[PDB]
DNA sequence: GGTCACCAATCCTGTCCCTAGTGGCCCCACTGTGGCGGT
C-alpha cells in the first residue's frame, strides 16, 4: 500500500491541471480516503485506516509550509475529512461553524458547503488530528 | 473570500383669459357570376 501510494506522490506534479493549492485530493490519490473501513464503530481504527493515515502523517513532515504549494496543500471535502477525524459529518460542520476548521476560501453568505467540493486543506487537517493524542502516534518512538 | 449599513421624513396658499373664424369648383367606373314555368 506504502509503494501504490508513493508513485502517487512522486507523480503529482505530473497530472497538475493547476496548482497545488487549488487541485482537489481524489485529482492525484483517487478515492483512497472515502474507499477506507469507516471508524463508527467504538471509536476503534481500522488497520486499513491507521496504515494510511501514518502515511499522510509523514507526507505533511516531508512537505513544511513554504511560499510555493506543494503536495500538502491539497483540498479535502467534508467527507473525508470526516474519515481522517473519525466523526460524524454534523460534528466537522460544528468545528466549521465555531471557525475550528478553516475552510480554504470563502463562501459569500448564501454559500453553503457542497458536501463533495474540496473544501479545507490536508495540511491543517492533520494538524488538527496531531493536537489529539493516541497511543500509536510516533511521537514517543 | 466576498459584499454593496439601519432609523424616519415628501409642505400650506391662490389662480389658467378675453375677441374672431375653419372656403369656393368638379367628380365618385365600366365585365362577368340565376332558377323556374311557359308561350
Amino acid at each position: 500500500f506504502n509503494t501504490e501510494l508513493d508513485e502517487l506522490s512522486k507523480n503529482a506534479e505530473m497530472k497538475l491541471i493547476d496548482l497545488f493549492n487549488k487541485t482537489e485530493f481524489k485529482f492525484i490519490f483517487g478515492d483512497a480516503i472515502l474507499a477506507c473501513p469507516s471508524t463508527q464503530k467504538q471509536s476503534e481504527s481500522h488497520f486499513i485506516y491507521r496504515a494510511l493515515l501514518d502515511y499522510l502523517v509523514t507526507l505533511v513532515e516531508s512537505n513544511p509550509k513554504t511560499k510555493k504549494p506543494n503536495a500538502a496543500d491539497l483540498l479535502v471535502s467534508v467527507l473525508e475529512a470526516a474519515t481522517l477525524l473519525g466523526t460524524s459529518v454534523e460534528q466537522v460542520y460544528r468545528l466549521y461553524q465555531n471557525g475550528i476548521l478553516q475552510t480554504a476560501f470563502r463562501h459569500k453568505m448564501n454559500q453553503r458547503i457542497n458536501p463533495y467540493k474540496g473544501a479545507f486543506f490536508l495540511r491543517h487537517v492533520i494538524e488538527y488530528k496531531t493536537s489529539f493524542g493516541n497511543d500509536k502516534a510516533r511521537m514517543y518512538l
